């Protein structure tokens, strides 16, 4: 047996757009996100599925399905967004004292008339429905981490159309910094709103993704699509100051924990020889971000207004990245990691899942325990899952990767709770629907949900706060010869 | 949802030389299977794995902690065996006034001072120790098929190399009468000492693969492995006397039911052509069998003694077999039903198990029905299951052929029960170890058991005799393109 603190909490993490809409009634039609995967041209390329995500899994209507679901698997926590959008769906007046020239945003002044001006413009249909929700949530004692964005901006804010065409002469999302100021407004206001319902706060939902794949990975659908070094650049420096400007804006209202949630790799050396890649991988995907946002470092100078502004680190863990060194430095491997060949097996012999991505554990090891000996703040593992439909790797992939968090404790680390993604199938972004994560399966035509077999491993796992004597062959590689490889 | 009746019993089944060893003091030297299996020319020719019963997972020793599993499964059904050979280790007296020249045994006497001579050669060890594994199971609340007879025999009443090796001047088994009259008492002694504890009783275990592979069938490894067509309907000729003197002298002791348990197959036509092809297979693997000792039909006479020596069907099923009319008759065809690759798919695209074996649960529906119209006779599925030591089709396999018993519950057949193979992993004869079809996986060196999810689906079905609305889904053909193909 595995056991955990008794203060340990296991659950599940979810995002808004992915999976609010679907009940009558439930749509939200004014993001970035619902016009960039509604778009003909889009859809035309493949850079989006064709899916849309109002045929979704419908939590919007069926929240207590959903919690009722959790509640009899044993969970403890939930990570959930507000959708920005749905809270203000219509534009706000452009502030009249701000500066939308100066490249730094050093502080975004919060107070209570500036709090009750804004409540004039939001949707209080939205926002009685998710207090609603949230109360919900917390009579069935769940332990609430309410996390402000989750990658959809109000479509007032980005036109990925118009920026994906090259045109910056419309509202440009984080190359904006007005997207700045309205993000840590945003976030001071939400916190004013629900304050009481809440345990703690995240800013953000893998801000690198959003750079990352908006402006270099345009492959992946991610918006706005437009291919740019240097704008990649400008939207992390945004949303770096944006992170620090909404954990101001949160503990001018709150005295709860505020922390940030990563898309997170595990770096692996091809050879031995490889460690310094492995060094440099790591400097350029995770430290960069978090030295800034912890010890206020960009490029180097010290900003004092970035300095501290985080109290705990979310993990997002699902694979590893081999890479080796160059001549110029490193690159990453094909045939490992998140680029392998879908229902496949690694060049290492490691089973893939639906969506192309190694079976490896002890990645997640690596990246809480790297954390923790940096920077000594605590941390929720807050996404693990893997996309399979089928559930035949799931079961292994659950408990294999709750061993790893109870080694990393072990070792010292302080990770107060593991929450899988997802508790159910939801629209995946630019794969749609076809990639399904849940430990509940969603039957799409009538939003009802099943147990795959996982869900009751995870069960046993939540009920009993550890991974119990009769589970434990289940922390292992799932057998590959029976696979498709 | 689908219900099932009240009454309706959800278990297990499970073999005594398959699954007793393995604890120290448990070895039983003392059968034609432990000579057969330990032979160096067997292993040699690759008839048998190499390994061995005696490293088995233990149930002579740990069978409380079987029972502790199964009664926390939510079971209450179990058809377990005594070993023959446990019970008389030494040779009977040959019988006096008893030709053994007489083609055929319709009568073998039973009385008390017989079966108080009979006691004098029993082991008294053994017969104590199976007493506190039934009282063990009854404690639980379960109730008990006890069946009498699952293969292997006394060597004194059998020895397979000697008739593997063309010798037939020695203890030959099914061919010789001397093993009709001895079984017949045996199974008489058996009911008379334990009748307190049985609920049911079952003569024998899959008859028609005693004389099948015996003696046609040489390639699988079942002694003795001698090719004769004459001799394997010779076999069952003596098999089919044996059980109605078995049921005879059951009943000359005890009042309870009766029943025989089978290997069964579902016939289907390769195109519709094939129907007559289909009529059949199923005469010359199913009906001439049970319209001899239900019926008294016999190669055509009716035998008095035979006719009405049955009260109840045990049907086992693991898949189907395709069939095609041909000139002088019907063929069966490779590549699908038991005739597939490993871990592969049919010729019909459905997957196949670790053993090769069609996935096809309509099948089970088909042989429940076609009992009931022609004999209306109640029944349990006494095996059901797959080799399958990852899970991944199991909770499938395990959801949709429980279903088929609920379709044929209510097409009107009286079907009481369903008794997965098996509880756990144990010694699948000349496959040894290697093929797995527990519900709990067994590690061989510790003798730990450890829930595979489908342990923990049928305890969802059990709990609630139901398949209930949350695993339904499972009513389905495992997704076969995640699998090898
Ligand atoms: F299809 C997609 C992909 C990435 C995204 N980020 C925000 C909305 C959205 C939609
Ligand atoms: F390996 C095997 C195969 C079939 C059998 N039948 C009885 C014992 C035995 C052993
Ligand atoms: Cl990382
Ligand atoms: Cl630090
Ligand atoms: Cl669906
Ligand atoms: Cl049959
Ligand atoms: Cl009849
Ligand atoms: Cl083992």
């Amino acid at each position: 047996m595995y056991s955990f603190p008794n203060s340990f909490r296991f659950g599940w993490s979810q995002a808004g757009f992915q999976s609010e809409m679907g009940t009558p009634g439930s749509e939200d039609p004014n993001t970035d996100g619902y016009k960039w995967v509604h778009d003909p041209e889009n859809m035309a390329a493949g850079l989006v599925s064709g899916d849309l995500p109002e045929n979704g899994p419908g939590y919007w209507g069926n929240y207590k399905t959903f919690h009722d679901n959790a509640q009899k698997m044993g969970l403890k926590i939930a990570r959930l967004n507000v959708e920005w959008s749905r809270i203000f769906p219509n534009p706000l007046p452009r502030p009249q004292n701000f500066d939308e020239s100066k490249q730094d945003v050093t502080e975004v002044e919060i107070n209570e008339n500036e709090l009750k001006r804004l409540d004039e413009y939001a949707n209080k249909d939205a926002l009685n429905h998710y207090r609603e929700i949230f109360k919900d949530l917390k009579s069935r004692g769940l332990y609430f981490i309410l996390n402000m964005y989750h990658w959809p901006l109000p479509l007032w804010l980005h036109d990925p159309i118009r920026v994906r065409r090259g045109d910056f002469t419309g509202p440009s999302g984080w190359l904006s910094t007005r997207t700045v100021y309205e993000f840590a407004r945003f976030s001071a206001y939400i916190a004013w709103k629900f304050d009481d319902l809440v345990d703690e706060y995240s800013t953000m939902n893998e801000p690198n993704v959003v750079g990352g794949l908006g402006y270099v990975g345009v492959k992946s659908g991610f918006p706005p699509g437009y291919l740019s070094f240097e704008l990649s650049r400008r939207a992390m420096y945004n949303i770096i100051q944006a992170h620090a400007r909404a954990y101001d804006g949160i503990k001018s209202v709150s005295k709860k924990p505020v922390g940030i949630i990563y898309a997170n790799s595990s770096f692996q050396p091809l050879t031995d020889k490889d460690m310094e890649a492995v060094e440099m991988a790591e400097n350029d995907n995770r430290w960069w971000f978090f030295d800034a946002i912890i010890r206020g470092e960009i490029t180097k100078i010290v900003r004092d207004d970035l300095k501290g502004r985080l109290d705990w680190i979310g993990v997002n863990y699902y694979t590893r990245t081999v890479v080796k060194r160059t001549e110029k430095g490193y690159v990453s491997l094909g045939g490992y990691g998140h680029g392998c060949e879908r229902n496949s097996v690694s060049l290492a012999g490691l089973p893939t899942s639906d969506f192309g991505w190694e079976f490896f554990p002890e990645g997640l090891y690596d990246v809480l325990t790297k954390y923790w000996n940096r920077y000594h703040l605590y941390m929720y593992v807050t996404e693990n899952g893997i996309a399979d439909d089928a559930d035949y790797q799931r079961p292994y992939y659950l408990v294999s990767h709750v061993y790893q968090v109870h080694r990393a404790i072990n070792s010292g680390a302080d990770v107060r709770g593991y929450l899988h993604w997802s508790l159910a199938d939801n629209y995946e972004w630019a794969s749609g629907f076809s990639m399904r994560f849940g430990l509940l399966k969603v039957d799409y035509n009538t939003k009802r949900l099943y147990w795959r077999p996982s869900a009751l491993v995870y069960r046993e796992i939540a009920t009993n706060g550890a991974i119990t004597d009769e589970i434990e062959h289940l922390n292992s590689v799932p057998p590959v010869k029976p696979l498709r490889h």
